[PDB]
């Protein structure tokens, strides 16, 4: 039938035109609305203390500049570098915290709409004892707008940030 | 848990190392195996007379060189140009025939594994009366290997290529 999502267009030029809109905490912009593939560009600098626990995979292609992913691989606080030109496929549920410090950076991130009842988690870990401080689960509907309200609630509440092993109150900063 | 799909790596350099393997009819190479996102690069020159009827969306990013998509939009034999640097999201079921004439071209194509019972179609249309000549449906398991055997069967059989409106026998060439 129709091309619902429009005609091909130049991506470098699209990124240039929307550069001034790539803004924190999360830094992104969705290219097409109501699609099954969720196609965003993420710039910087961003502010993220959360780990994301995505029930599906996440494709990355660091188009401009560099960034890294803080991970928890196999229990250990780990890092994956998104050097300019790198690509990478995250397995479902690997906890990850995108750090994007470079102004003018641009990373293509691709995900899919989540079916009903498949939940996304956002977690924070204690920077002293390294144990789970807080975890919210959300039925995700916008990878752009549903994020910061969630982090504000954590940021605004030392009961959420108080650790349950040590009593260290996470800075959320 | 583990990074099942490995660590980030440089995509331009990966494409360079596998250039000599991007070979017709279809021209592709999957970057990761057993993933839900099916991430391929497609080079050229390719030989495609089929239209693909994908039950899911297809993301394109023409990385090197140019290509086009022959389409059937709203009944009309149409074209979408994949100019170097273009991106594009195909809606599910839009019939499309990727033409990739340029040696050394490279296009990122992203799709997802198809659930059980969601079928892919490959169709051919009559180049005289413009009506459907032949359509096979397949449970797709490899976007790389399941293709040409299907086209050989059409190519090898004038009963499949004989049109049911006119009697024009499609060249399959
Ligand atoms: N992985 C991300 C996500 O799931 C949402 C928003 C941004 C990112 C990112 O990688 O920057
Ligand atoms: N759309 C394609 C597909 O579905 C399989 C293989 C190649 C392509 C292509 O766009 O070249
Ligand atoms: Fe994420
Ligand atoms: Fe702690
Ligand atoms: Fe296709
Ligand atoms: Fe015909």
């Amino acid at each position: 039938h129709m091309l619902t999502y429009g005609a091909p267009f130049n991506f470098p030029r699209w990124i240039d035109e929307h550069a001034h809109l790539l803004k924190p905490p999360v830094g992104n912009r969705q290219v097409w609305q109501d699609s099954d593939f969720i196609v965003t560009v993420v710039g910087g600098p961003n502010h993220r203390t959360d780990y994301h626990d995505d029930p599906l995979e996440e494709f990355f292609y660091q188009l401009r500049g560099n960034a890294y992913l803080n991970l928890w691989v196999d229990g250990r606080r780990e890092r994956a570098d998104l050097k300019e030109g790198d690509i990478f496929l995250l397995p479902p549920h690997v906890r990850h915290s995108p750090q994007r410090p470079e102004a003018g950076s641009a990373c293509l991130v691709i995900e899919r709409q989540r079916p009903a009842g498949m939940l996304d988690g956002f977690e924070w870990y204690c920077d002293a004892c390294g144990h789970l401080v807080h975890r919210v689960e959300v039925q995700l509907k916008s990878i752009v707008t549903d994020l910061p309200p969630l982090f504000e609630s954590f940021y605004a509440s030392e009961d959420k940030r108080r650790c349950p092993h040590c009593g260290q109150v996470h800075p959320g900063r």
